[PDB]
């Protein structure tokens, strides 16, 4: 049992609502927050730039020094850090970005990351301003995570229409 709310059960371990996933995390506190990150950690937009203005930029300030230390992530890679106000932990991970593009297939990588950590909150990977099907986005998820994972979608029309669509 979790304290997970309103969500609408996919699979046996893929639940779904339409959220802000930045109040979904001040609300839960979880233990890890997914952020949809790129490889140099720059939060400037999207999921990322709204998780970092909640963390009043010490989100970051924690992803410069992460990066003067370490260089860039990989494209389908992540790493753990503070979660800040937010969370315990957030995860940091980076999918394709089809604005760039980046190959796809990167996609399923990219949410083996999920498969580390017991229960998380996530938004759709490479969805929004990554410029992927969100449609598709939500297929890899149930296809590759085995762990316990809760979907928060900003959009309510996106919502209705993953759920809709769902197979
Ligand atoms: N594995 C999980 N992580 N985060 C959640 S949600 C937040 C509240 N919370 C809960 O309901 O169970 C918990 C177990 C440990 C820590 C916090 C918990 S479950």
């Amino acid at each position: 049992v979790n304290s997970f709310s309103g969500y609408l059960k996919l699979t046996d371990n893929v639940y779904i609502k339409n959220a802000d996933i930045v109040e979904e995390a001040k609300k839960v506190k979880p233990t890890v927050v997914v952020n949809a990150a790129n490889v140099y950690l720059k939060h400037g937009g999207g999921v990322a730039g709204a998780l970092n203005k909640a963390t009043n930029n010490a989100m970051q300030v924690e992803s410069d020094d992460y990066i003067a230390t370490n260089g860039p992530l990989k494209v389908g890679g992540s790493c753990v850090l503070s979660g800040h106000n937010l969370a315990k932990h957030c995860l940091h991970v980076v999918g394709p970005n089809v604005n760039k593009g980046e190959d796809i297939q990167l996609l399923k990588s990219a949410y083996e990351n999920f498969n580390q950590h017991e229960v998380l909150l996530a938004p759709l990977l490479s969805a929004g301003i990554f410029g992927a099907d969100p449609i598709h986005s939500l297929r890899v998820c149930v296809d590759t995570v085995r762990t316990n994972v809760y979907l928060a979608v900003f959009d309510k029309n996106l919502y209705d229409k993953l759920v809709s669509s769902f197979l």
